[PDB]
């Protein structure tokens, strides 16, 4: 699956926001525009530790951003599930998506 994490016009927007893949498919999210952009998902208190484990693999660190230089990031998760992420700069901007495993 590829995500496309903002736009060239400047909005906090994932696109799309919700995507549906199979366990183990690969969620690319590449940097579209200027500025820049992370991805890291939320840990759902209640998760079982693998699952928070797969969670934090597939997140970028909120050090890191999306530049022109580092355009992409590549996420997998394998148990099935509905897992939210958002954009650590852009958060409180609601920049958030969805992520559904078949
Ligand atoms: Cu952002």
């Amino acid at each position: 699956a590829k995500v496309e994490v903002g736009d060239e016009v400047g909005n906090f927007k994932f696109y799309p926001d919700s995507i549906t893949v199979s366990a183990g498919e690969a969620v690319e999210f590449t940097l579209v525009g200027e500025t820049p952009h992370n991805i890291v998902f939320d840990i759902p208190a209640g998760a079982p530790g693998t699952v928070a484990s797969e969670l934090k693999a597939a997140s970028m660190d909120e050090n890191d951003l999306l530049s022109e230089d580092e355009p992409s990031f590549k996420a997998k998760v394998s148990t099935p599930g509905t897992y939210t992420f958002y954009c650590t700069p852009h958060k409180s901007a609601n920049m958030k998506g969805t992520l559904t495993v078949k």
